[PDB]
RNA sequence: GGUCUCUCUCGU
RNA sequence: ACGAGAGAGA
């Protein structure tokens, strides 16, 4: 992904889009009970913690583009993946605006506690002014779309969140693209049934884990990924996608049976326009993370990428013995023989991809179930029932969340949520966690889940 | 101050 | 089941 041009809003006639500059993350009453090295991300250009030009760091993720048209390996990869999806029988028909706005049993409705994007953001109008859950009316929406049309520019914000201090110093905060409600509901109408199918079949057939529950999915992963494992993260995944991969995505969508009208929207994703403060800018390539179906499309492109790198990098690869699941750019995959991920990365850099170990560490090493991670969680077999697998969130990542808050009114909700992650690390680590919470006044006022009840509730999930 | 998924909590 | 809120993950 590379920025093509940057004109002021005056020259493009776009309305300015004003974004918050102050973090909502105050330190919590547990801020000094637990060690930790994450701080709220840099959001103002004058953040004293900066050591690099701010706006230059945010946009440094647009590495640039390499390929524009698919080669032989990427075509073969795309078709292999697409024939895999055929067995799901995606209904490619247009979804109706009622279900697209208000949801179905396998696709939650448009979030009305969040913005409506350009231009509504600047016009003061909110999503709840167009859609009501109770009537499930679409007339108010059908009207507005007719009036502003589609291909509406994305609104660029910086994300308020705890980040590494390396990334605070180097100004590498995350950019999100606020979709226009019009673009969002049109994508849902075009691809609603594919979203539905993906959410309802996490696993190695979608090659996706969107919709999975780690508490139960982890026990299946060793069965869905037999053989020797490998695993990746990508550095700057969304911006690092050259337009070739969107062409390759069109190949997949055609081959599962979408109309020439439907695949035409892919170019609207490969080629996007964004407002940030008082400027407009055009991005070619790169996924606009914040669009409808971000996770699902990131995951599908990843299935294409991995396949394409294997058959290009190694002779004698057989893509039918490959199992993988992707959640966005997180990969966990397996193959009957060991795969030298160092070579897949060399290939990726040729396509403009920066592949890294899952942990984002400096060297690749062998990956097996005892050191694997997916969605930050490890794999730890139960002591009594070794075929059940605990998703283990590391205690350090739990300690970092508990040290901050966006509203102390929710302290108990927060700690409870964290306890439900923590106890998979076992009774000793868990009770060390709970004793720490109890070592401060507010902690002794909180209801904390009892370990055995958590373990009993977990074991009941398999009945 | 986006798209999603998952889990929890509070309400007839 | 339906509404309200939270946390985590991508
Ligand atoms: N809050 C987030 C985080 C992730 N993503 C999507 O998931 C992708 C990968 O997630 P992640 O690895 O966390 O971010 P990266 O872009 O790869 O940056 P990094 O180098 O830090 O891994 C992103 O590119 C983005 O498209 C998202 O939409 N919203
Ligand atoms: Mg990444
Ligand atoms: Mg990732
Ligand atoms: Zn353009």
């Amino acid at each position: 992904g590379e920025i093509q041009w940057v004109k002021p809003n005056k020259e493009t006639g776009r309305l300015n889009i004003n974004g918050p500059t102050r973090t909502k993350l105050e330190p919590s009453v547990f801020h000094d009970v637990f060690e930790g090295n994450k701080e709220p991300a840099v959001l103002h250009s004058k953040d004293p913690r900066l050591e690099v030009d701010f706006e230059q760091a945010l946009f440094s993720k647009y590495v640039g583009n390499t390929l524009y048209e698919p080669d032989e390996y990427i075509k073969e990869a795309a078709l292999h993946y697409a024939n895999q999806l055929k067995q799901l029988d995606i209904d490619t028909s247009q979804m109706s605006m009622e279900e697209a706005c208000y949801g179905t049993e396998n696709l939650e409705a448009i979030d009305l506690h969040t913005s409506a994007g350009y231009p509504y953001s600047a016009l003061g109008i909110k999503k709840r002014d167009i859609l009501d859950s109770t009537t499930r009316d679409v007339s108010k929406m059908k009207f507005y779309m007719d009036k502003y049309g589609l291909d509406l520019p994305y609104s660029t914000y910086v994300k308020d969140e705890l980040r590494s201090i390396d990334k605070i110093k180097k100004g590498k905060s995350r950019l999100i693209e606020a979709s226009s409600l019009n673009d969002s509901v049109y994508l849902r109408m075009t691809f609603g049934h594919l979203y539905e199918t993906f959410h309802a079949n996490p696993g190695t057939v979608t090659g996706s884990a969107v919709g999975c529950n780690p508490d139960t999915f982890w026990s299946k992963l060793p069965i869905l990924l037999p053989g020797s494992l490998f695993a990746f993260d990508y550095s700057g995944y969304d911006a690092s996608l050259s337009p070739v991969w969107f062409r390759a995505l069109e190949l997949v969508l055609r081959e599962i049976g979408y109309s020439e009208e439907a695949v035409s929207l892919v170019e609207g994703i490969n080629h996007t326009h964004h407002v940030y403060r008082n400027k407009t800018y055009c991005v070619l390539g790169g996924m606009p993370s914040g669009m409808s179906g971000t996770s699902i499309f990131n995951s599908m492109i990843n299935n294409i990428i991995i396949r394409a790198l294997l058959i290009k990098t190694f002779k004698g690869i057989d893509l039918d013995e490959l199992n993988m699941v992707a959640y966005g750019d997180d990969v966990l995959a397996s193959y009957p023989f060991p795969i030298d991920c160092l070579e897949l990365a060399r290939t990726g850099k040729e396509y403009g991809l920066t592949m890294t170990p899952a942990d984002k560490s400096p060297c690749f090493n062998e990956v097996n179930w005892d050191n694997a991670t997916f969605l930050k969680r490890g794999f730890l077999p139960d002591e009594q029932f070794p075929f059940l697998i605990h998703p283990t969130m590391p205690m350090k990542e739990i300690h970092e969340s508990i040290r901050w808050t966006k509203d102390a009114r929710n302290t108990q909700d927060h700690v409870r949520s964290l306890c439900l992650l923590a106890w998979h690390n076992g009774k000793q680590e868990y009770e060390k966690f709970v004793s720490a919470i109890r070592s401060v006044p507010v902690g002794k006022a909180l209801a904390i889940p009892n370990y055995e009840n958590l373990r009993r509730n977990w074991l009941e999930l398999f009945h």
